[PDB]
């Protein structure tokens, strides 16, 4: 769906990446070099995520767990275990 500067100013569902073209997605064109917001490179050095730190993104193949940390695998990414970028 649409997002960001080219797409009305919105934030993507599931806090996914918004590309410079104003579309949401989870792959390189959206999240890498041509990303505008909630980009892979935007993960905090401390790996925290969630509402308390302003809903930052997580890196590639990482998700924000319900406990408030980015990481890879089932404990961060699977249903119930995951809050966004699942």
């Amino acid at each position: 769906q649409r997002c960001g500067s080219q797409g009305g100013g919105s934030t993507c569902p599931g806090l996914r990446c918004c590309s410079i073209w104003g579309w949401c997605g989870d792959s390189e064109p959206y999240c890498g070099r041509t990303c505008e917001n909630k980009c892979w490179s935007g993960e905090r050095s401390d790996h925290r995520c969630g509402a308390a730190v302003g809903n930052p993104p997580c890196g590639q193949d990482r998700c924000c767990s319900v406990h408030g940390w980015c990481g890879g695998g089932n404990d961060y990414c699977s249903g119930g275990n995951c809050q966004y970028r699942c």
